[PDB]
């Protein structure tokens, strides 16, 4: 079996990517935050706090004849962000793009942080990182894709990111034409439960490539690019008036800049993200200082490949015995 979903920016800054997923029968269609970075499918519900819910299609595990309470079972998560939820978990059957897994864990979120409420426009998160980080308690649940490897034609998902635009993600294949050249695969470590990979360095703009081993995770659930401080210094050196901000919580550059590319390496593949790709606009309406989208990583203790970089590729979670992932140029 196959699946494809098209997956589609919330903002007009791409700070996040929502993707149609069918719960339950008859189909509740909920539109999930597809994340690498983690390992469960929480939804807002029926059984949501009723004051946290704020614009949220909702599943109602009441109206699904296929639900199942998983009796005993709980989970609770907090994320990278700070922002957190907790809840009970019903199996039930989850469809995406066309591929369905019957008895998927879909947990029913009792409980979300104020960064969820606000945030109309997403549903839910269904995590694609290694089951090993699933929350669910007393009995680890499997994510989707664990649950469909078996049954697809290949034991792959590939994620395509627009740029200000929507995108794909396909399970069980490897849509020839979405990308140029020719995919170039690295190494994972598994050990921390991430598509974790070591980049062979960067350039910023036309500047000479650094060689250096960049250990990071392929994570589509963070928007921005955060990678080592010395780096993230060297990127912003080349922006006329950039600055990092302590009050704002990052670098700033001013609005009136044209940012320049950066390029990471992935062996001896490049990956270029343009420019534009870097800028998440005014810090505040009106503001003449603009957002960067490279970041430093010290003190989140992990380097993170988020959607910025992502986004610049078309990108192959390879989900074999021994997993791997691939980049391509698009």
């Amino acid at each position: 079996s196959t699946g494809s979903a098209t997956t589609t920016p919330i903002d007009s800054l791409d700070d996040a990517y929502i993707t149609p997923v069918q719960i339950g029968t008859p189909a509740q269609t909920l539109n999930l935050d597809f994340d690498t970075g983690s390992s469960d499918l929480w939804v807002f519900s029926s059984e949501t706090t009723a004051s946290e819910v704020d614009g949220q299609t909702i599943y109602t595990p009441s109206k699904s004849t296929t639900a199942k309470l998983l009796s005993g079972a709980t989970w609770s998560i907090s994320y990278g962000d700070g922002s957190s939820s907790s809840g009970d978990v019903y199996t039930d059957t989850v469809s995406v793009g066309g591929l369905t897994v019957t008895g998927q864990a879909v947990e029913s979120a009792k409980k979300v942080s104020s960064s969820f409420t606000e945030d109309s426009t997403i549903d839910g998160l269904l995590g694609l990182a290694f089951s090993t980080l699933n929350t669910v308690s007393p009995t680890q649940q499997k994510t989707f894709f664990d649950n469909a490897k078996a049954s697809l034609d290949s034991p792959v998902f590939t994620a395509d990111l627009g740029y200000h635009a929507p995108g794909t993600y396909n399970f069980g294949f490897i849509d020839t034409t979405a990308y140029t050249g020719s995919i170039t695969y690295t190494a994972v470590s598994t050990k921390q439960g991430f598509w974790e990979w070591t980049s062979t360095g960067y350039a910023v703009g036309s500047g000479t490539f650094k060689s250096t081993s960049i250990d990071g995770i392929a994570d589509t659930g963070t928007t921005l690019l955060y990678l080592p401080a010395t780096v993230v210094s060297a990127y912003w050196a080349q922006v006329s008036g950039a600055k990092s901000s302590s009050s704002v919580g990052g670098y700033v550059f001013p609005c009136s800049a044209t940012l320049p590319s950066f390029t990471f390496g992935v062996g001896s593949a490049r990956i270029v993200i343009p420019g534009d790709y870097i800028d998440f606009g005014p810090i505040s309406t009106g503001s003449s200082s603009c957002f960067g989208g490279i970041q430093s990583s010290a003190g989140i203790g992990i380097n993170i490949f988020g959607d910025v970089a992502l986004k610049a590729a078309f990108v192959v979670f390879n989900g074999a015995t021994t997993p791997t992932l691939g980049f391509a140029s698009k």
